[PDB]
């Protein structure tokens, strides 16, 4: 179809470095991009066979604006396993804002943040 | 793998029967979900076939603040054919605010906006 599907939603981090360390190696997600262009850097990380990637932005990206690093990121991350995925994101340090919590709307969802306090739903469905 | 993919992305309207109208019937996408929960409306939004969805949110959403309706949604659509499906969407009434160009590091992408002015990049890879 004429569109085909979301590719990338941006996520701003302080140091893209650290970040990759981060959605990488503590939430396991693969490193999809990493590729220099000007000064700028196109970072992108996703879970393991998704379609839809994080790009990892900096400032210098014109998609910047102020405030935008440390916020609610309005993203939903799925999981078919929210108590073992807390279990082992906390256990690896991940800060929770609210622990998993079992839904009238059926499954269960809860709120981390990244290092940056970039804030993420999780979201077992029902 | 503890996190299987991006479920959803929130986008905030100011009238969910007309951002239906727009990303279902003008963009093409499926409506996956419209389902009334009280005075507030569930309603999800995606092009066909795609995994991730984008939840048609409003103003008295808990995860609503202000400002959040009509702002760059830093959201890339893609397209295979970037020239066609820019023609077709300007015969559809959409408006673009940058048409397609070609980009410095390869591919070609442009920027258009929801009747609320939620604005999105748009690629051809």
């Amino acid at each position: 179809h004429m569109i085909s599907h979301i590719g990338t939603i941006d996520v701003f981090v302080n140091d893209q470095d650290k970040a990759i360390d981060f959605y990488v190696n503590t939430l396991g997600f693969e490193l999809r991009e990493d590729q220099a262009f000007g000064p700028m850097r196109w970072v992108e990380v996703a879970p393991a066979g998704s379609q839809t990637r994080i790009v990892l932005c900096t400032k210098h990206f014109p998609v910047y604006e102020e405030g935008k690093i440390g916020r609610f990121t309005d993203i939903q991350l799925v999981t078919e396993d929210i108590k073992a995925t807390h279990e082992e994101l906390v256990r690896r340090g991940v800060n929770f804002t609210r622990a998993p919590e079992q839904m009238p709307f059926g499954g269960a969802n809860a709120s981390f943040q990244d290092p940056d306090g970039n804030e993420f739903l999780l979201l077992q469905p029902s």
